[PDB]
């Protein structure tokens, strides 16, 4: 029930995002075998404005800590929306300060330096999240498991009435593609990614495959691959650089026996396998619907935000429409905007294993690889379904203004 100091040595770095540190269990305890632990970082549990926003979900507003908050957020808001088939809310577990402290230290050296600069484990939370490890095909075997993680980002184009005259490029150019230019400018990446989210979410099989090949070539922080829980393609707690021949070889070699093709051809077969799973599964259509809860764009939603927090709108100057909405409706719009923001920033994990004829109940989800003559069963889970803080509406607006006005400036340079 409680993780103490010495338990710390049975957990090993798995990765991290901007919000949580994730460790995988390497011990023997039947309690943790096949799990990861997800620990919130530090960069009362809900502002007053937030309790207003989440009023409809009381069990949410009365969450005693942040861990229970996320847990109930996923169970009560996200589940109802994506079904429970592809989602795990997690089980909370007591951790002690010294355990947390001990984990922080143990993994420090395996973290990107910049991640360590930005934040650490909040060693004041008394709880943490335990999740099923989706790099493991099933909880509690059918041989090896190749697991693929995709952070798809936003797969549609805003079409809002509320997009400003100087910003209409947002109407035709993906946010992900415009953001890439800024990141390069800010030395957050070394080269622009080849991935286009519009391809991946297109519903076109050839365009999904194109997205997958692109993710493979330039994974940044959008693509990872695991062999039985150990990373073989992608970044460790951060964006990785373009796939090089050295990385190409290492990954090709890691696939041996799993993709049963000739040496050198495994990679192409694996890419097709992922594509077939994504596409055939239809899992992205559902995610995309949630993303489209951002109905009005940040340029529209921001106006409702100031109404919700009762501040005169600094964006309007000396939109009669949005400002004439009843409070109830402004709340809805912003809540949906923040649900959409969860959807836009989560990941999909797709676990693969050789079709097991001895399954006592044969799986309905699988993929037959043309060439190899193999069948793989697969499973999809969504991960990283974090609650986004309402206050963040302000920076969403500024980051957006920054993205588009830099993209415009870059284009003007014809
Ligand atoms: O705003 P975006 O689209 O850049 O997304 C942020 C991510 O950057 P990305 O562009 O995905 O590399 C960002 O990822 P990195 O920290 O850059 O790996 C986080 O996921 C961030 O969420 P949070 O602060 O952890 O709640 C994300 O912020 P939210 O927009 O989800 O609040
Ligand atoms: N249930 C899980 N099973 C397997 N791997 C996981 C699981 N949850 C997280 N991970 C891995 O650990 C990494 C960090 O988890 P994540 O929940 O995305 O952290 P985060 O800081 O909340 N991400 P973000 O806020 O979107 O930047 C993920 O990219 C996965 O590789
Ligand atoms: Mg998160
Ligand atoms: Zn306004």
């Amino acid at each position: 029930m409680i993780l103490e100091e010495k338990d710390a040595s049975d957990w090993i770095y798995r990765g991290e995002g901007g919000a949580n540190l994730v460790l995988a269990y390497a011990g023997s305890s039947p309690l943790f075998v096949g799990k990861v632990i997800r620990i919130q970082k530090a960069r009362s549990v809900l502002t007053s404005d937030e309790q207003h926003l989440w009023r409809e979900n009381n069990e949410l507003i009365s969450s005693p800590n942040k861990e229970v908050l996320e847990q109930r957020y996923v169970q009560n808001v996200i589940i109802p929306l994506l079904g429970p088939k592809h989602v795990d809310a997690g089980v909370r577990v007591s951790v002690s300060k010294e355990f947390l402290e001990c984990v922080d230290k143990k993994v420090t050296k395996q973290r990107p330096l910049w991640r360590v600069n930005a934040a650490n484990v909040d060693t004041s939370h008394d709880s943490a999240l335990i999740l099923n490890d989706h790099s493991l095909f099933s909880q509690g075997s059918g041989g090896d498991c190749i697991s693929v993680e995709i952070k798809p980002k936003c797969g549609f184009l805003p079409t809002s009435r509320f997009i400003g005259k100087e910003n209409m490029l947002k109407t035709s150019v993906s946010r992900f593609k415009m953001h890439q230019l800024l990141k390069l400018e800010y030395i957050e990446i070394s080269e622009e990614s080849e991935y286009d989210p519009l391809d991946l979410f297109s519903g076109s099989k050839e365009r999904v495959l194109e997205a997958i090949k692109a993710l493979y070539s330039t994974p940044q922080n959008n693509f990872r691959v695991f062999l039985n829980g150990s990373l073989i393609l992608g970044g460790s707690g951060e964006s990785t650089g373009r796939t090089s021949p050295e990385i190409g070889y290492a990954f090709e070699d890691a696939l041996k026996g799993f993709i049963q093709s000739e040496d050198g051809h495994r990679t192409e077969c694996f890419l097709q396998l992922v594509s077939d799973a994504v596409y055939g599964s239809g899992v992205l259509d559902r995610l995309l619907e949630i993303q489209k809860l951002d109905k009005l764009d940040i340029e529209g939603a921001i106006h409702c935000y100031y109404d919700i927090i009762n501040q005169p709108c600094p964006i309007c100057k000396e939109e009669l429409s949005l400002h004439a909405l009843p409070l109830d409706e402004s709340l809805k719009i912003v809540k949906e905007y923040l649900i959409a923001a969860t959807a836009k920033d989560c990941s999909i994990m797709i676990s693969f294993q050789s079709r097991n004829a001895w399954d006592s109940e044969p799986s309905g989800d699988y993929v037959s690889l043309k060439p190899t003559n193999q069948t793989f069963d697969y499973k999809v889970h969504f991960i990283d379904l974090s609650l986004k803080p309402l206050k963040r509406m302000e920076s969403y607006y500024k980051l957006d203004k920054k993205i588009i006005s830099f993209y415009n400036r870059k284009q003007k340079a014809e």
